[PDB]
């Protein structure tokens, strides 16, 4: 059955794949791997933007953010042109979501403030969300490299999956605030290639990508079928068998996400 699809996509691509689906009215929860720890990589950056949203008044969003030359320190394709005239807080959420700006999501981290440069405040934005497994340690790059096995930097497709099902489809931030999240993953540009792939064009994706070292390649949607029932998909990987080097293989989200499709459709 499905585990047996899912297992053979690890021999394909030499990887461990980790999925979750939610439960719904009709639906059980899929689970392959589920409770295994995978590192977050960029995936985190929409439940950063989630914290910093929760944690100010809208408006906070334009206020300005001035930065230099030794804050790019990870790929950060919006950040790097910017750098010049500064950033708004609306403009780093948007570059964190959108193009997984690693200076972005970094400069973000210190908005949020506190211990760590911010990564105690993300852990304990998780926390009050009810997830107790997953935490972050580091900050931008030093986030994708730890190696396999490591639990800094880590969370599960379950602990995942179920915070961001609070935060788009359940009430864990206000409407508007709500609206601002969704429509940021929404308009994603990284994510053309995992989840987006392996479901129908008549239904909705929205997504934030993770890719790092050992070959790690994540993403986490929320889909809407086109009677608009939603399901939440957290798909990660990553392939550990080939070292630091190890080439991510998007094919494989692809692929786990078109089983997935398989089931809910």
């Amino acid at each position: 059955d499905l585990a047996d699809r899912f297992a053979e996509l690890e021999r394909r691509y030499d990887a461990r794949l980790g999925v979750y689906v939610p439960a719904t009215g009709t639906t059980a929860a899929i689970e392959y791997r589920a409770d295994e720890r995978f590192a977050f990589c960029s995936t985190f950056k929409a439940p950063l933007v989630a914290a910093v949203l929760h944690q100010n008044p809208l408006t906070h969003l334009d206020k300005l953010i001035t930065y230099t030359s030794d804050d790019i320190r990870s790929i950060s394709p919006v950040a790097q042109q910017h750098v010049q005239t500064g950033m708004t807080i609306g403009q780093l959420c948007d570059a964190a979501i959108r193009y997984s700006d690693g200076t972005a999501a970094n400069l973000l981290l210190a908005d949020l403030g506190g211990p760590g440069g911010g990564t105690a405040a993300f852990t304990g934005y998780l926390r009050s969300l009810g997830d107790t497994v997953s935490r972050l340690d580091a900050e931008e790059p030093e986030l994708n490299r730890d190696p396999p096995g490591d639990e800094r930097d880590t969370t599960t497709p379950h602990a995942i999956a179920l915070v961001l099902q609070q935060l788009v489809l359940g009430n864990a931030l206000p409407p508007d605030k709500r609206a601002l999240l969704t429509d940021w993953m929404a308009r994603n540009t990284t994510g053309a290639k995992r989840i987006r792939a392996g479901f129908p064009a008549d239904w909705k994706v929205i997504d934030k990508t993770g890719t790092g070292d050992y070959g790690r390649a994540n993403d986490i949607a929320v889909v809407w079928s086109p009677t608009g029932v939603p399901y939440v998909v957290a798909v990660m990987s990553d392939r550990a068998g080939g070292g630091y080097d190890a080439e991510p293989r998007e094919a494989l989200l692809a692929e786990a996400a078109t089983c997935v499709a398989g089931v809910l459709a």
